[PDB]
């Protein structure tokens, strides 16, 4: 019995819309293959509830889903069941627009009309490219694109798999691109600041993943970034998050002590970007690495610049 | 499990979609402690525009309006109808033959007019109150939902009632009884199941129900009609159905029925020459009326032994 409670009406409408579209989708047979129209497709629903059901939702709102057949399939290819996805978004409000779902599995970006245009151009190729790699990629996994209308205003959203873990704590993160950058004193003030290229090198940080992994990683990064230049795309980043296993085990202990008054483990079928640090690492760690920001010097250039840098991070 | 909304016309497919959509939406709405005045002036409107999506049974573009959903959900409850069953009955399979029934013959779907919907709003508060007071025990039509479909820019209003007739027992003759010169017409007398009238009944000599039933059913009919008269309504009929058992001759034997589903059904008295009767009031959305009640109420008391 879902109320769609949230801090803002926009979030209620998002919960409502993901709920409503996923249910509708489930009365729609699963196609043998996709069709070219499915990439021009969209659903539009428009609600006027007069003196009815207004405890949580506005009386009046609009929900558009772009290419709902393509993104259903995109979800299947990434191993996300539609009911799981729906539940992550509807059981309890997303919290942060840069939203996460209450359970941290899914990330919800507010985007621009441009971004949405860009999604459409690249969509045909992105699908095929997710197909021939079987979902094995460091690229953003796109699960849904939506336009919400509340109080006459329009908001564009894209849903992605969280790069970071849904359970394990991130103690330090970077945004990397590979260009001739630094996190501002304003950032450095945040609890968990987003650091950048020069911060990464300036502190000598390296990630000890182990060779069988460093290779499976750099081969992904290679297809991925060649695909991105081939599509003429630029300015993307490697998000790099670091979880210190031993420091978390202690944070836990201090969390249990307070209330009263396993470690380094993750499901690679959920924490899809996560690598254990090599037996020989100086610290017991977990990393999360994946490419972000591909909607929005040159492309052929960035590709190789970007690629050399990320290769040097690992060992 | 997968509900396609395959139906004869696309308007029926919208109906299925709409009942499905509103009933689900409602399952997320708490059941309130009481209805409020606004519940009688409320509605849901939803407008669907699907481009190159989900167009196998549904139009790409259509509109669905549901009137006073909190009232009708309460009415359903008071009539002992579960929302999920109601939903399944409309939704599992297209309705059949405007005047439809759901594929399981449990619910009728009458197409009605703008002014009918207006008359409904006009009588809803009092009709609700009366259904409350008689504890759902009434011969009146049981209003389950009222809807407005918009398909092709054309608007169609619908009311769902409970079926008077059984949803399983074949009906072998039926009458429509009011109380002037009215009887089955020439071409009407010709169809598979004719709808005879007061004079075809009287001149058919047709009359056999337990004394208890005649007593309790007449206490029912009277209480209802004094209410239909108080509301300055008239022109309503009494739909009667006759089901002969022998003529029908694992399985549900002859003359067997679930009184909780077939709510108007009544078996013959021992003394009878062996039938099942179906009786309830119909057609009450149309505004002498006080005399229409007694004229109607007595022509009826003389068809029961
Ligand atoms: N089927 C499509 N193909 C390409 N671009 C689109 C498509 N649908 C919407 N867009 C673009 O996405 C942005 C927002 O579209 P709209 O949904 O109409 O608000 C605009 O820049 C549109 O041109
Ligand atoms: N897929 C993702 N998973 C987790 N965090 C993300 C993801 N994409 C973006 N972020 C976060 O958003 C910030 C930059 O993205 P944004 O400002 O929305 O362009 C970074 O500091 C990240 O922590
Ligand atoms: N086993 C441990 N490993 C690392 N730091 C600890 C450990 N136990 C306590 N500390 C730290 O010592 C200080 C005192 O912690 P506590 O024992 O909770 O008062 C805090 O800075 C703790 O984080
Ligand atoms: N509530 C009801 N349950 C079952 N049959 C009904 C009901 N109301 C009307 N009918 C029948 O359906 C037809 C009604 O259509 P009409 O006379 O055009 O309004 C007649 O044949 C009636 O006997």
């Amino acid at each position: 019995v879902k109320l769609f409670r949230a801090s803002e009406p926009i979030l209620s409408v998002l919960m409502w819309g993901v709920n409503h579209t996923i249910n509708e989708l489930s009365n729609v047979p699963v196609p043998v293959m996709l069709m070219p129209d499915d990439f021009k497709a969209y659903s539009k629903i428009k609600v006027d509830n007069h003196l009815f059901n207004k405890e949580n939702l506005p009386s009046r709102f609009k929900f558009k889903e772009y290419c709902p057949m393509v993104f259903r399939n995109l979800r299947e290819r990434f191993g996300i069941d539609d009911q799981d996805y729906q539940n992550s978004v509807t059981r309890s409000a997303p919290i942060n627009r840069f939203l996460t779902t209450y359970d941290r599995r899914f990330v919800i970006k507010t985007v621009s009309s441009e971004d949405v245009a860009e999604m459409h151009n690249i969509l045909k190729k992105y699908h095929q490219f997710i197909v021939e790699c079987h979902g094995n990629t460091l690229l953003p996994q796109f699960l849904g694109m939506y336009r919400l209308t509340v109080d006459g205003v329009e908001t564009y959203m894209v849903v992605t798999r969280n790069v970071l873990s849904h359970r394990l704590t991130v103690h330090r993160k970077y945004d990397l691109k590979g260009s001739t950058r630094e996190a501002s004193d304003k950032e450095k003030a945040k609890d968990l600041p987003t650091f950048k290229d020069n911060d990464f090198l300036n502190e000598g940080q390296k990630l000890h993943v182990g060779e069988e992994s460093k290779k499976n990683f750099l081969e992904k990064l290679k297809r991925d970034v060649e695909f991105l230049a081939q599509l003429k795309i630029m300015d993307y980043s490697l998000l790099v998050g670091i979880h210190d296993v031993d420091r978390a085990e202690q944070e836990e202990m201090e969390v249990e002590e307070r209330a009263e008054d396993g470690p380094g483990e993750f499901d690679p079928s959920v924490d899809v970007y996560a690598m254990k640090s090599h037996e020989s690492s100086p610290k017991k760690e977990v990393y999360f690495m994946a490419i972000i920001d591909i909607l929005t010097v040159n492309p052929e250039q960035y590709s190789k610049r970007f690629n050399e840098f990320m290769s040097n991070i690992l060992t």
